[PDB]
């Protein structure tokens, strides 16, 4: 399938770009343009460098000035961008330790996601209006954090989008499942998408309820191992825990599968920030680690040696798999192989208890020009009142955002489940930080 | 995976059973038994020596005597039973002729419909309560007509139980389409599941919204294609609309979609029952037949000439794939496989404005222990105001025949589209069908 | 309280105008002016100046040429208007008498119904849109019929509105049942008001479920009183059926009281038309009339002669209680009263199981600024299924009128419980009536 | 109207029991017994004597020993207990203390509310089964705390019992808005109900949107007298704060309302309770006090003197009015008086944005044998999000205290916008409390 057009908004990402890069490069299902669309050109054209010594020659990348340029005529659009410069991340993962507050991410939820996500919705806002004026009926996936809010605005500000959000998170859970069901069992996986798992929640807190390794129920055998592991932990096959800020012993999610009886399906520096719990002042204990913006600032600048490097030597990304499912479901919204996969979207039913219209994560079925969302069920009482909580707050925010409301933030601010202090001080600190 | 139980209720049945039998069969990712259990034991009997003369011994057939008999320890459980005599159904279908009333098949809706539904409520509370007592963990397909009275009642009397309706007027439109897809454009179709579509409505008044062959859009070719053949019809490969009452020209089909925009997903001789129009009285210039009663005496003699002749040369059934989906989603159903194909269900959203709970027919992601109905959007205007309006009657039908309110079912058959009667013409119809 | 200001759209009315003068003259709680608007405006005149011989002076008059001009500052909107001319009427309500379809008044449902609908659409489209513009925060009360589309047209054209339908059918049966008390237990009852009514459904098509005088439970006695003037009929005291088209003897009313257990609450005229039934046919057995347009014509020209005689002599109407609740309506939306009455509003669960939305007619609380509906349960079972599709072809009379989709209109035309005809007639008589 | 039979459960009480007897010594619309039931006996029949020296003998009372007794016959049931004793409440609101957190009532939400949750599920489950056994028709009125859990088990246990909960504390700030009518207009007020307000949320926890004395509008009037008082917090004619622990000057109602722009409808030792604030811990900046269970004991002695006293004196008790609406409500029930006031009922709609079948508080209209919630809108969107979170502990509540489930309630426990200690500490506080 040939003039395929991808609109791509932070297109001098030297994440989900190279990512998608790499996919792209061994698609043989597809070819077209890609046009590379960032407030920051210089990174955008070093995109465009490197994209275009990868692969055949199948896609043509082009660094462009204006969103319009880049949305006009474009089957999809791929957005993933920051929401802000290190500095602002700086105030929004640290700041709150003046209080007290800990936070190992800071991009979903507590202060730094709530902060975070004001500043984003004018960014999303803007965005929607262009894809209404220049692209209304291509696929969006976005890919910022953070992603109900982010995701909610499109829909709020463009009623008719065809939008979803794409989280890599579930995939480390099946992953996880994959090496379990070899331990438990001595049987061996293919691939993590052999194991089945009805999964819902709301980004970075999703949960599985039932899951498969074809006939065999994997629930019964999370049990044991969550009962085995719990105290030590359990590491992926050549992992160490303490090898990335990335990486833990799933300490986290055994603690809360004894507490709630679902599988927590996403890592635990992200679970970690959505409940009241030991884990984010004790994260050795815990097994997992905070991400500090020294490692960001230090992250950035040996990407962008990358970078240079790969222009220098006029090379492309490499040419294989990522492990995203960003070109698949590209593939299957063109028409070119249907999918299940989870993704964000509007909640219409897919996840019982839970606000309509609220961006919840579930299973899709992917096919020509559609993404309908399969229903899910309920999550575990406790968790979905948790849920319902955290939905409150991105609703107000994204509202908040619309109308520049601070008020309404704050009423969010104060309702997060990490802001446990006296309401002076979390008005200081919210003032701060805005 | 072996030692898997199938209860079959309707195990006489010389239509379904068949055709579930050559299925299993040929499929080698199963083995296991089929209790066969009817209220015929004969006619089951014999479905147990021609089973046990039907492939591997893959399964093993045995005719069991009551309920509870073949439905103790079930992992399926299969319904496919008439719902009184072929002398009751001579009055479903005919008697309401005396007063001006044609039906062409008479199982679903209109008169005949309707006091069906009203026989079968108490037969399907009772298989309700039994799998309830005897197998309430197992997965039941249900293949009897009134699909959306018969599987409402399994879940008004057992609100835990996990059922499904299938039917397969949907896979004869898909066939249609991909024959549609040849003609008007040269390209061979090898499957007709890769017609991929998006189908929503209740049994025998399904529609689909939309439609795809890979990268290519049918719902524009049907539209050319319903202009090019809407006055003459237009006949599958090698077939002519009067081979059979079972066929048809599709001038049924065309012109439902002028008007809805929609494409209707079942032979004209359903859909025909569901609304106003020329087509019951004019049959053979739309096209189509009449099923009268007599055809079914006769195929049922024919029928049981065929059971005798396997029965004397020691044969089983054709070792030939049915076409039927059942076996199919019973293996997805065991986690040996997963599946998206159309279903009955109770709505939970997946068919927008239409009651909740209501039985409709969508996709729906079948894995492991789960079938997850398919968010599916919104039938045409038109469409979704006649099935709301036989929806009401089909919930009046089942409530009326669990409290035995013969006042409640006057009513749905006063609301039936195709009672056009004065009122007290229909009252001495409805009681003489009584 | 004074200096109130009432726009009354279409004020050459000589029905509720007149009835509204005298209402205003005789409350002493309030006074102020009312500007009367009316595309005629020789007749707005004449109200103009037979207003101004009326009450005290307590209220000033004067015909206005614009709806904007009428508008402008207006606390209280008004709005009774025939949507089109008697000629229209004619066709409306006669003409489907070719086809075997009779009516008794035909401004509600049924084939005049759908066709005046049809016509009212654009005309409150526009009345909408200048109450939007010029008088967004005045109470709006609409007394023209076909009611539930009217009002709903003006929900979709501006939701913000704030609009009741009022209607004065259901007053009628709460005399009947006075008229009951004082006859089945010999007590006087001193005002229809204290006949406590539970009432709900929609406009014409009301039904009470509970019904009460002081500490005594009226539906055990209208049942005595239903069982023994069934067959008979039942005259109010000193009248007699036959008196005018207006009257009757209530058998269709206990006709449908023995069949659905709920009071049916509007005169058996009105009733008549939402359901199947010989009454229509055979007025002279169910003891109502059928109003011919020759009625209407004859009327309306009495009517203009008693104008111009009011004129010539230089008097007004009279200072006297029409028996309508819309003077009293008015005072308690400004506050000089609190009001428990029966309205037409969008559904917001005050019915149960009828789509949100739709106009319902049910008791509300009336206060300052405000109009909140009762919570009033459910309709029986047969009454519910009626008006879902009534409804139902009432939003589609609705959207069609939007979107100028005669394709819609004829849907809702067809789905009409009085077009019992064969498709092809009723797309003639249709499109005649178009 | 005679023969009226009340049943009293907690008839031995000094509180509710003598309000009752008062305002029933002075309503000369009604006569009847009333069957006083509570575990003390002894204090049942003191209440018995001394209420059988009370009014005309309007009333006769009769200490019963057994639940059956008192309920079979009953025409109205009130229920006003204490859930366990004051040992308990001790725990339940001075125990948390330990860990920095105070309660100035402690019989609603937070620690000691879901304490007593818990306490009071098993015994409203055993109330609601002697109910359905004995007494299914009655009108029942429940005035024990913690209200909104207490209620719903009722309908949880019951599902068509006929329930509501009534609380006096919305009155209290109808006397506010009276005296400031007065103060602020100098125009005088007859009857604090004349002060027409409409209500909504959750007990303890309601919130007033609009109100009115008859024209005038009132909250804008709210405004400036909150912004003139805001600081120096405004106090009752003839009262000052410091006169009991009841007494507040209001400052946290207007500072909730500078915050929310809705009126708090609760003294502000409850509203307290509800949200994160200063003011429980600096309550005698924010002028109002906590109640010390230290109170509680010495005012139950008082009590018991006071009862021993009217014994000996053979006095009954005052023929005073109590200021409550019981005595209003049982009369509208039984035809004698039609009534808008505000109640506890399930949520069906007439408060927006909350779950359904929740306990909520809003304006309902009674009549005879009917109460029925009128549609009340929205709350402050904080207010809501608040509403929304308290709502999910309290089913969480009534569920576990039914189930036993002390996982989640613990869940509900941490949930409880009191409760911002770590979870350790937390779950060894509520451990404790068990
Ligand atoms: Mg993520
Ligand atoms: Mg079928
Ligand atoms: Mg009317
Ligand atoms: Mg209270």
């Amino acid at each position: 399938l040939d003039q395929i057009k991808i609109a791509y908004i932070g297109g001098g990402s030297q994440g989900w770009a190279r990512s998608l890069m790499s996919d792209l490069s061994i698609d043989e299902r597809m070819s077209g343009t890609v046009a590379l669309y960032d407030l920051d050109f210089e990174a955008a054209q070093k995109n465009e460098v490197i994209g275009n010594h990868s692969g055949n020659g199948r896609w043509r990348y082009e660094a462009v000035s204006t969103l319009k340029k880049a949305l006009s005529a474009a089957d999809i659009v791929i957005i993933s961008i920051l929401p802000g410069s290190l500095d602002d991340m700086e105030v929004d993962v640290h700041l709150p330790e003046r209080c007290g507050i800990y936070q190992s991410v800071g991009d979903t939820v507590g202060p730094g996601g709530i902060i975070r996500g004001l500043r984003a919705v004018p960014i999303f806002a803007e965005i929607a209006r262009a894809i209404r004026d220049y692209a209304p009926e291509s696929w969006v996936i976005n890919y910022t954090n953070p992603m109900s809010v982010c995701t909610r605005v499109l829909y709020k500000v463009f009623p008719g989008i065809k939008a979803i959000g794409c989280c890599h998170e579930v995939f480390g859970t099946q992953k996880l499942l994959a090496e379990m069901v070899t331990e438990r069992l001595g049987i061996e996986v293919p691939r993590r998408e052999d194991i089945r798992v009805n999964v819902l929640g709301i980004n970075h807190f999703t949960w599985i309820t039932k899951a498969s390794y074809r006939h065999i129920d994997l629930l019964p055998i999370f049990r044991e191992f969550s009962a085995h592991y719990g105290e030590s932990g359990y590491e992926l096959e050549g992992e160490c825990w303490r090898d990335s800020v990335f990486c833990s012993a799933h300490r986290v999610a055994f603690d809360l599968f004894e507490t709630y009886g679902a599988i927590p399906a996403a890592g635990d520096r992200h679970l970690a920030e959505f409940l009241p719990g030991p884990y984010l002042k004790q994260p050795e204990v815990w097994k997992f680690h905070l991400t500090p913006i020294s490692f960001r600032k230090q992250d950035r600048a040996e990407k962008r040696q990358e970078t240079e490097r790969l222009i220098v030597q006029q090379r492309g990304v490499a040419e294989k798999a990522s492990g995203e499912e960003g070109v698949n479901i590209i593939a299957a919204l063109l028409g070119l192989g249907e999918l299940v996969t989870n993704v964000n979207m509007p909640n219409q039913g897919q996840v019982l208890n839970l606000p309509i219209q609220a961006i919840v994560e579930t299973n899709a079925f992917i096919t020509r020009n559609r993404v309908q969302p399969i229903l899910s069920g309920a999550l575990p009482k406790g968790v979905e009142m948790l849920a319902a909580r955290h939905i409150s707050n991105q609703e107000a925010v994204a509202d908040a955002g619309l109308t520049k409301d601070t008020g309404l933030a704050f009423q969010a601010f104060l309702n997060d489940p990490l802001v446990q202090i006296d309401r002076s001080d979390a008005e200081q600190l919210f003032n701060d930080m805005l």
